[PDB]
């Protein structure tokens, strides 16, 4: 406990300056209330929620009796679905899939983390409910939308978007985007969903965080981002928490791409498996900078103190109780 | 008042104290202030280019094309020259401006270049974050929207700044994509007026072919305020009512002039504004309904506190 | 004019190794009396509202009024109009033999009369004629009649052509092969429109498709404008640099307002003359 | 499967024969493939070789990476000291022309079917580039959906990177126009390509865009080692693509290319 909490305020001293002002922003904006977490599998991951790889295996099998001799490429995860829902019927499918995510699943403590980064939105392509639980604990609502049908009705001002449906309906293969087919058809079939993600992107400060950096969906949004004016966006942040540190040149390609990248194996030492450690290390990076645990010397608390009261110098006089909400 | 228009009434009312109405504001707002009408821009450029007005009358693809050919000609000095020459005026806020930041719309969506909504919002103390060009989409100070679809000249008056030719036309969904988005969205979580628009309009056509893409009832019809001199045709309305549109005719509730835009403008933005402290009580059942709709919430609870209910009766 | 010199001779040119084609629009259908589609918009905008439209119609109310009736009369209704309106039995003007003269490699047209039909038939030229979906593949020869906007050979219905505001939207989701076709086409060949107006629909939506393409990769269509009024300066170099070469019929000849069938004459033959 | 070698006849004496040449009947004559450029890449981006095996998405990304990071100049270096090589046309290349297509329609960025072609005497028209099209001077074609190197060993004449392929439609207006038209117009016969390649599944995905009936269901020619699995056959079936199987008509050795890309080609040609 107070041993993490020593090695994470040195691990913030060390930290690059390029790292420090991603940091800062993504503080910047919590505090704003613009910011907005582009939740992936990984966090899903971390609460032991089943893998996609687990239900192609399960396709692959009814297919053919055998499972793979070899690892499915980027395809394989979309087509064998798409070949089981052709071949075999419709019904095979979504039964395979209400005996693979019909579970329960505790929340993570990464859920918690993102939680108390207060976002404005959540975006995930995860289908579970772990993040309505864990939005539905802390104390704040979210509008969850999975169904075009909930855009044009959300009862509160922020929302939880699930641009790849969930099983809320029921664990249906029509409500979900998995084959390849839905992934082709995603633009005609999600018109609404896809428009809300977009808007939400270029309107807020986005993290991302569950994701590869050669995700599908991660580098789909890039595609889009390429298509709009230089400099009329916000980068979008990156959370890397892949074992092994970001090589420079993806590094920089990346970044030439639109993303402001926080790799967490450049900041702290873990194990291969350790990917928990890695989410932590950033969440908590992220955390205890908002809770300014990293504030050190002098002339950094008068920063912090003038920015809180500045803006009281046009008032004549401010009430005790006042300042306590100033000060939070 | 017929029972569907009273149904628009209520529907339009109860967003705007919801917080969830949006008004989509044309053309015909700003030309009650007597703002330069685009097809004069027309005129000057054909007597540009051509050396005489035209002998019959614009279509609705010379409209784009002749200032179009004029910029290809003359080039982009001249369109501008013209563009600051017309449209550098002053002009007032007709009181259509005033009532519709009155009904407290959420977002103002325009395809209007000029200030007036700009000049109503400033006058009435109503601040909106403008949004005219694509990095004011990111760089929005707060959540309520100024969208001027079509850029606006606060930049300076160039035709890069606005959507006049057919060329930016064309180009609109790779020039503003931001901004097209954003609109899309606001259509698709708010209740939409379109007001000063005359059911034939360009971009009432792309939002209706925009429209006919999404899935079946996953979006509420947007309300559409009719200020035409004559009456729609009943199969004018059927046809739009099922292309998507709850339209509010003026000439059906009123009597007026040809030339009585004003009237006709007022009509229908009065009675929007004058409904929202109605109740559209008046049989004995609408009773029945208003006192459950106000109370059934309240049957969760056992008891309630008698000096609570005027809270709940406002 | 100098200009005019060289737009005779590639026209010319490309039509003695086969590599001509001709984009045939409504105006030549117009010069054999075939029933225009503004009467047909008045009958569906009479049957609409019980009254003529006593006004101008834009190019926008072409595509709505059908579009109109068709939503709230239905499809019965619209067919029946589309029967005794087109079902008529119409010669062919001198200029579709003009056309055929010039011995095209292929025919595209927008017209979904059998006009051109006719006239390939009566001089014994063999045309594949492709107008549906299914006609792409199963296309005996290689020299096509490409009528890309259907006809009423399979019958005088409404989803067999494209006339309304839906088949215009949804063009390319139900014509795909013949969109593609119509384009290879225009790509590999030497393309003369006749028929149309700098302002038609069509010759825009090509030009849409040209400027799409890398420069200097294609050739530039030819234009035949017969329109009474002599080209604005202005008006040309516009389209001309928009990919046109444009072969005013007016500044050629002088002629009468009201007389179409020589100013388009007046170019067809000079075309035949030169070969 | 006698049905199929029916129609390739039918369809070869009428002229109508188009033949869609993949990489794989590239490899059969010993041309550098890709994935050992993906490698130079590789190792001149990272300094060593991957340990995994490449992705779909990776054949495509290290190469943009290498070209954004790296430059144009280094990206067309690499690709002249790998593909400025000579070499011979196996005889599958005159297997494919001994039926007398229309026309060949390549993603290979070779000359190794311009070759093929020259040596035989048959003179197609060569088309890599946008301005080839309107200056082709024949009725058949040899397309090169992909580009070649004519030009030059640059990477602007060739669709090798994930951006090539994201912007293929609109730098390839009409070479992608001609190539849907001739598949339209032709019955198609696919060599040299797996089941799983992006450019097969592509045109997969606009034949499903076209309306029942109304094309040519072409014909695929399978040479992987394996035969094909049933279930995997009937969804490729339906998807519009009758394969023929030399995994199945004959017993092959797993390397044995050669003798599978003959066994189908010879039966073609002995059929006719």
């Amino acid at each position: 406990s107070k041993r993490y909490g020593e090695k994470l305020k040195e691990v913030f001293l060390m930290l690059d300056n390029n790292v420090v002002e991603c940091i800062k922003e993504i503080t910047e904006s919590s505090r704003n209330g613009k910011l907005v977490f582009f939740v992936g599998a990984g966090v899903s991951t971390l609460s032991d929620y089943p893998q996609w790889w687990r239900l192609v295996d399960k396709y692959h099998e009814e297919l053919y009796g055998s499972p793979k001799k070899g690892n499915y490429s980027s395809d394989e995860y979309l087509r064998i679905p798409q070949i089981f829902y052709n071949v075999k019927g419709e019904m095979a499918f979504d039964g395979i899939l209400k005996d693979f995510f019909q579970v329960d699943k505790p929340t993570n403590p990464i859920h918690d983390k993102i939680l108390a980064m207060n976002p404005a939105h959540v975006i995930t392509t995860n289908y579970d409910n772990l993040i309505d639980t864990a939005c539905w604990k802390r104390g704040k609502y979210f509008s969850v939308i999975s169904a075009e049908e909930d855009v044009a009705n959300a009862t509160s001002s922020r929302y939880l978007l699930k641009v790849h449906g969930d099983f809320r309906k029921g664990f249906k293969g029509e409500n979900v985007v998995l084959k390849e087919d839905d992934y082709l058809n995603y633009d005609q079939n999600y018109p609404l969903i896809s428009n809300l993600m977009k808007t939400i992107i270029a309107t807020h400060t986005i993290v991302f965080i569950g994701y590869g950096l050669g995700d599908y969906n991660i580098n789909m949004l890039l595609n889009w981002v390429r298509k709009l004016q230089k400099d009329s966006f916000h980068k979008p942040f990156f959370i890397r928490t892949d074992p092994s540190p970001i090589e420079n040149e993806t590094l920089i390609y990346y970044e030439n791409k639109g993303l402001r990248i926080i790799d967490a194996a450049s900041l702290i030492d873990s194990n291969e498996y350790d990917y928990l450690e890695r989410y932590s290390a950033v969440m908590d990076l992220l955390i205890e900078s908002q809770e300014n645990k990293f504030i050190t010397k002098d002339d950094e608390v008068i920063d912090y103190i003038y920015g809180k009261i500045s803006p009281l110098f046009a008032l004549q006089y401010i009430r005790k109780i006042d300042l306590k909400h100033v000060f939070e």
